[PDB]
């Protein structure tokens, strides 16, 4: 076949893990039971760019049982679970391009391949997906950047110069990711300069999983640059309040335990950013005896951290004394090379944000005279030549829970993924409203509170939760339906 | 001097506590420093209906320093701190009608008096602005207008104001009966009193969840008669006061009212919203085993993620030791539930109103025996089983009834929002055009102001904030000076 | 001296009612009354108690009374008495009480002396107690210092000089407590210089409640000066691990909430000493959002605090920045006037150790030009004249949980007091072994582990605890009896 | 190569982890610095039977730097870190017989080989160790059982019958461990029936690491059968209060995260036993959102669990509703086959006690028609054919933190191992006092409180702890030396 994965012989382990995971993924199990016969997604071509773990394999299985054809890749070079990928290829329910420890070059080739579909009516013609499941916005990015590249290509009838240069606007070296994405774009311009624009015609939407990808979408829609409908899954209550916070509470610890040999108790651990992710990280770290110090730019989030008993400082105030540093900002250049040069001997550094940009990994790796050794797989020790002091970086600054461990557990991933499937169903069912002879610019929407509550209802039995039912008069008293929704749209939970 | 308070000699203690509280109430301290010279509220008549604690006295002082004239009453019969009330009167900062342990009849007379301003000698006016907590000042206004319109239509006092029963034959609550008593009395003195106030009314700023629910209902029915600002839903209010305020003040209330150890006890928290979340955190912090009840499946899952068992009251009523209602709903704990509780089980409410517990049904149960264990703590014994339950402050909000409410730091956060809301309503008063039949609505303060409230309190706690570079600000799509989060962010 | 001296007898009904409610949780005392009220194992015993007279203490007294003892009682702190608890006892006529909240230091010592004075029926001379229940060692102290004073008096047939001076060997002013104790001793030397030695004849033992009192007993024992058998109740496992730690977790908070108007969340609160009391204090404080900073002289205790996520610093390094200071050491001069002068405006200071000596209250009150105002009952604000800065002291440095609130709750006090009753029964039953005619050395002992486990068993039903029972095979495997004891003598729990 | 390990090529990774671990193992770093020149253990032959992890390699390095010759094996078939073992062999500091995933037969062969020394004056002659580092008592067991076997062999001039039968005196199958130990003893009786008694001549002591091993020592001591001096390291305060509790708080979570795919949050997790290990387990589990239910036979421990907010139940009342079961009792038959048959679908079972005896793994494996599948490394799903329900067992009931993860982190292991080195030095230095012609009775002792406090002091800087120093006046007031010890011998911390 055409899938590219590490080892098909790992499939049986993957299949058995999926069955065990399904004990807690009650949302996905119910969607399969309810919709596998009617197949609401029949005829949809779905491309997914989302960390391919066992939990993700259950998502793909659900989409498949609902009638979709599927092509998939991971949204990080280190996050794929190879047995999970093998399971999908063995069952033949998706075409997969993913493996743990991809090179950045291979990453962009896998994504591009996941986006490429064969035309059943013409062996020569290529087409794209009808729907995209995205985590971090890379599938959405390559599509929009591809369209922009094709437009610039026609303007001067040549390969745009920005795709051939290794420098950016300010003369600074382009990130490897940008250079590797541009390499793919140049190759596609030479094969067919109408590829990306051609795909737009049959694209009915994208459902985005994480905060960083949603930020990208928000920038696009506020500028009239979003070229397909989008559903923001990150901001469903049953996603952000659970996955982002409670998922990290467990998965950050798992990543640190695997990557960092030291005891966490008693250590000064800096959590940079106290949003939904940072809140969960702090709770987990404190739970095992660490003394958490928070950094924040938001005065409200800073006060919330103080209410939980955490010191709030600017990084420079504590960088020479703290033991471990965890970035959870979704921002860039939060931990610079100059910060690293002042850290104590064998300080640990990790990132849990979507992109590696939070830490200046390139600057560290290219610091003049820096010495590097691999401590264990995906853990590296860097020694500065002047001081002879070392810092230890977990999985090259990539998201540590998925890079050094296996990401969030099945229960919260089922909550996030039940939202994903409902989003895909919504986009597919509404596809006739996508009329590009009338509107070519689109907006981001969220799932209804009714569906959000439904996602929660589907997982109550996993934990033996017994829900109270309102009486008719109580319902009238608080002005709600007995069946919900129970809260106003602006409720913060 | 027409103020009605318990004891003016308590003023000294009140004034001293206000000065200590100000070390932490930096938002109010800054508003006073910044605006006492320009006086943005100069000439504004403000009526407040909000628990008169030491923290509230600092709020009143702030409104006074900004130029307003003030009349104040508490929004609960047990929540006033008498030394706080005395301080305000002694210093001539406001006219006060409030004391701890008011009868229900006096409560409504106090509120009515706080709403009454002078002009002629015998001609009266209403407030320009209202600071409300629970919606009682807003309620008496709207019900008063409604009573006046029906009185003028038939030239007789509306029948509903005279009867003791509701639509189904059940006795009206004592609070509703006493409010109606005042409304009838005012209809007979001046049948245009309430409608007369509307002309000079520029807005109400509402503090708590129950009051906001009341406002939304009025708004949806097109019956809101003045602009409103929802202060409860500022991030610096709901995420701090409702949750972290209760984490401390619920424990203070229980420690004062309940003699027993909380550690090891099964304590049921009914409702796991913003208040219930804080209650559970405090209870767990002192060793209790918290069990949650919920109607909202999302909230129930949240409780489970914090390690709490989520059950229906019926399955734990005979086994649990203490019950705390935090729903803002009614009839959550009934007489029948109470009869199944274990010997000396404790019952308390932290929601705005006493409605969560059927206190009337308990007090009026045939052959029930009651004894006062201590101030505002009563033991009820059923005649058939001879078993007893102990109720804290007749089901009234326990943190204010058995203790002194939230501490100065979070109250300053809530109250800085109140002052900003009052200033906003006053500044835009020229846009309230009564000749045009316009709909009034409920709005929230801007995120810019919300973040400002937080900024003013960072130094209290030695918080050091990081500043975004221009590059970083552009990367996350925000201004270096905020706001830092989208409008739908849940914190 | 057969007439009680209390604040107000009309508070008796409230006291009686609180006692019945408290009994719901004090199942240890309820069971001892049920089991022994008929046989009266303490019949004929004269018991003098010097222990904070709260509602919980009224149930202890009721227990001793139901077991057949005659009782005289006083509190071991000038602020710890609950006046309604004292009234209940006098109304019921089950003890002669000398206690009220807010005693002068002079009246404290007069009350203790009155509690130690029993009527002699054989013409109108005085007797002492047969048994003593002590908390802090003041009853034990006045007895031993009384004997010393009489011996010194006999050497020269005059009142010893040390009883009359205002100074100590070093030349510094004696504490008010020492001066007032000495005035009582001089009075009794003038009345009858054989009083104290006469009491020894019928004195069979003392059961000591707290850490400070036990330290005093151990010093007397090692010097060969202990004049009666003693039982160390503080060190029962069911006392130290519960009362000292979990009692304070609740009662420190109650004290602080009553005395300190400020929010604890986010504040830097220094807990000086991280022993059994300090551990519980830190737990409670963190539980309501405080950031606890610990001071310690013991490296083991310091590491334990670090394992719970607390910063461990020396006071000098945090005195200018912290918000609230809580002494829990059992030592002296832990917070000096010089420390207080460096504290931030409106910093709060409180003590939870047995004696006020941890804080230099005398130096603060007598600081030249100091200004003081009563903020509320038992809360004082002191302002220094040179800086105009103020500090707020809770209940003049006396134990804050009892001074500003009502001490520990009934459940843990029942565990502590069940040990007290068992100790009293032990001392009484072995009274024939005390042979004053021989040059006998007296020692301190602890209750057996069997009785310690028994105390715990008696309270399991309070909390609905379901205990597992060992099978014969399991009991043999771990080498214990099915009925206990379950742990070796050196087990630390 | 005399050593028997998995792969020598893993040495470089092991050596680098040792250097990183030393950042926190300041106790071992200091002992190396202080004693490497004088070599107090010069000439000592030390055999160790203790889980060979990276932390253990630093212990071995320390003993080696202090002059000892060393032979080592692990005390569990799954606990060895192969890279740690390779590091020791590569630098030639010990002869090692250990690898992860040993068969039980190989386990006993490795221990026997670790106990075998070729004396310096003749290659053909065999001798034993001078000192033993033991964790669980297996090295001590084979010695005593060896001696007993030799005595029974002489009594009838033949192989004792108990060594050849596969059944016990009750007709029940002997454990595989006992059968494999007996196989080695029989083999050694045929080669030299004086091997074990001959070793006694040069044996000066054993230092025991864990609770189960100490229990075994105390039983031997009480029956007068202990054949060498013993030091109980488990009961040093800096061992039991840190390793047993805080080590497990982190390492149980690590083992569960590796072995159990499910989210711990919201799950009913039963912790059987609330002693030192159980306390740490509960703290970590609740730190990541689990609802912990405790079982206990000790009423004091049961009340302690209740004070921390945990329900205390009997296994029978929660076996059908709970999600995960963790045994921490040190007892046997705590979880039987009958209990397992009642568990919900995909319930997880793990043990963290020293031996697998806590769970009836043999009964499970021998259940008629049971189906077993390997889910992942050291994780197996068992399906009962009559109900078709499955349970998932982590590492066949062997200690899960070491079986599914890497055991405790460096900081607490340094505290435990600093105690081990001091114990070995104490035993070695007092060797002349062992006179086997006269004193036939040996005892168990503990290290002094002075040394216990010293271990803590050595690790304060790791965590930036600043210790307060008593003034002369304060030291006199609390009756201690400024330099300690600071607590009485019965203090429970
Ligand atoms: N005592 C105080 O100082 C204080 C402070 C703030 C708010 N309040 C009051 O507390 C109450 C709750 O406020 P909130 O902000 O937490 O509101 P909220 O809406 O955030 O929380 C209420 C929760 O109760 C649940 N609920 C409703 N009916 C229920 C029932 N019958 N059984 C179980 N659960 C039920 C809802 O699902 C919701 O999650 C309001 O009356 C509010 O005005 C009091
Ligand atoms: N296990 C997982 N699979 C996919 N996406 C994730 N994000 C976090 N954990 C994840
Ligand atoms: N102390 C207080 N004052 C006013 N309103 C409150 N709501 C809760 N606590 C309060
Ligand atoms: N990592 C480890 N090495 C040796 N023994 C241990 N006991 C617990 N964890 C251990
Ligand atoms: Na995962
Ligand atoms: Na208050
Ligand atoms: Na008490
Ligand atoms: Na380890």
């Amino acid at each position: 076949m055409e899938s590219r994965i590490k080892d098909i012989s790992l499939a049986e382990f993957g299949l058995q893990d999926m069955e065990i995971a399904k004990t807690d993924m009650m949302g996905l199990v119910e969607l399969q039971r309810k919709y596998r016969d009617s197949k609401p997604l029949k005829g949809a071509r779905i491309t997914g760019s989302l960390h391919l773990t066992i939990e993700t394999s259950v998502l793909v299985e659900t989409l498949y049982e609902l009638g979709a054809e599927i092509r998939w890749c991971s949204c990080n070079i280190y996050s794929t679970q190879d047995h999970a990928a093998a399971a999908l290829v063995k069952k033949n329910i998706a075409t997969v391009f993913a493996w743990k420890n991809e090179t950045i070059e291979d990453y962009w080739v896998c994504l591009n391949d996941a986006m490429t579909w064969r035309n059943p009516n013409d062996k020569d013609k290529i087409c794209g997906p009808n729907l995209i499941v995205d985590d971090g916005g890379d599938a959405t990015l390559i599509l929009h950047e591809g369209v922009k590249a094709e437009i610039e290509y026609e303007k001067y009838n040549k390969i745009p110069e920005y795709l051939e240069t290794e420098l950016d606007e300010n003369g600074k070296q382009l990130s490897m990711d940008l250079k590797c994405m541009y390499k793919v774009l140049k190759m596609e311009l030479l094969k067919n300069p109408f590829r990306w624009r051609g795909m737009l015609k049959d694209l009915y939407g994208v459902s985005e999983e994480t905060t960083t990808g949603v930020l990208r979408l928000k920038i696009m829609e506020s500028e009239g640059k979003l070229l397909l409908p989008a559903i923001n899954v990150n901001d469903s209550v049953t996603k952000s309040k659970f996955d982002n916070t409670y998922g990290c509470r467990q998965s950050l610890l798992h990543g640190l335990f695997n990557g960092c040999i030291q005891m966490l108790a008693g250590k000064k651990i800096v959590v940079l950013g106290y949003g939904e992710v940072g809140k969960g990280c702090a709770q987990g770290l404190s739970g095992v005896g660490a003394r958490v110090i928070v950094t924040e730019i938001d005065p409200i989030c800073a006060l919330q951290a103080s209410m939980e008993g955490y010191q709030v400082s600017v990084l420079e105030d504590v960088v020479s004394e703290a033991d471990i540093f965890i970035t959870a900002t979704g921002n860039k250049d939060v931990i610079t090379v100059e910060h690293m040069r002042k850290m104590k001997e064998n300080a640990y550094i990790a990132n849990i944000g979507h992109f590696d940009d939070e830490i200046d990994v390139y600057g560290l790796e290219n610091y003049p005279g820096i010495k590097v050794i691999e401590v264990k797989q995906n853990v590296h020790k860097f020694t500065f030549p002047d001081t002879q002091k070392s810092v230890i970086l977990l999985c090259k600054g990539r998201l540590v829970n998925l890079g050094c461990a296996t990401g969030h557990p099945p229960l919260v991933m089922s909550m996030s993924f039940t939202n994903q499937v409902l989003a895909q169903m919504d986009l597919w069912k509404s596809r006739e409203l996508v009329d590009r002879s009338k509107n070519t610019r689109f907006f981001v929407k969220k799932l209804s509170k009714e569906l959000d509550e439904y996602v929660a209802r589907l997982h109550l039995d996993v934990l033996g939760i017994k829900l109270t039912k309102l009486t008719e008069t109580q319902a009238k008293y608080i002005n709600v339906s007995i069946n919900g929704p129970y809260k106003s749209e602006d409720y913060r939970y």
